[PDB]
């Protein structure tokens, strides 16, 4: 495929600061836990960087045409994806296999903010029914395993929130929240050239003590 996987040492700067941003944005869910499982932290357990050269240059020319129309800006995020194709993805890159034909803004490719919602889709929509070993959505054994991705969203189109085309005149969609204060935005992409997946995190939910 081309693509190769590098660990990062603990001792490293770039695995201390991208181990924060997944303990960092932890939150509680509507759900109280039910597709992706009970806890308030995560066991990182490893923290690989994804390298594909046509990959990344596939990215970084679609970067390009989306900052020359939106005056020399990409508007470049870092973002969660879960899936269950997590290992497709980092071999073939994101396209419209990978896309949710059902969410909430359209047929496109999801990303979020909070490390906990990207958690919910690891076994599948909803949580599917588990982890493949024991059947459960909230298993503290199994590991699991999400991308931190680079996302161009040139000229968003903001939706106050309670593969198809982006809205014309835009590059993205942002889901803003708009009645669960404590959560983070999530957006949408229609085109899987506007993202790489930049880290392989495996890691374990934990259980809390109390
Ligand atoms: C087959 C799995 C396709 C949907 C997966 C998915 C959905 C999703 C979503 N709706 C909102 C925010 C993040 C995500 C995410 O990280 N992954
Ligand atoms: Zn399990």
């Amino acid at each position: 495929s081309g693509t190769i996987l590098i660990d990062l040492s603990p001792d490293d700067k770039e695995f201390q600061s991208v181990e924060e941003e997944m303990q960092s944005t932890v939150r509680e869910h509507r759900d109280g836990g039910h597709a992706g499982g009970i806890f308030n932290r995560y066991n990182i357990l490893k923290i690989q960087k994804v390298c594909n050269k046509k990959l990344w240059e596939r990215y970084t020319h679609r970067r390009k045409e989306v900052s020359e129309e939106n005056h020399n800006h990409a508007n470049e995020r870092m973002l969660f994806h879960g899936s269950p194709f997590v290992n497709a993805i980092i071999h073939k890159g994101f396209d419209e296999r990978h896309a949710y034909i059902g969410g909430m803004f359209g047929a496109g490719i999801y990303f979020a903010e909070n490390s906990s919602k990207s958690n919910q889709y690891v076994y599948g929509i909803g949580g599917g029914t588990g982890c493949p070993v024991h059947k459960d959505r909230s298993c503290y054994i199994c590991h699991r395993q999400l991308l931190f991705c680079r996302v161009t969203l040139g000229k968003s189109f903001l939706q106050f929130s309670a593969m198809a085309h982006s809205p014309p005149g835009h590059h993205s969609v942002t889901g803003r929240p708009s009645v669960n204060g404590l959560a983070l935005a999530e957006y949408v992409i229609y085109r899987g050239e506007q993202a790489y997946p930049e880290y392989l995190i495996t890691y374990q939910i934990m259980r809390p003590e109390g």
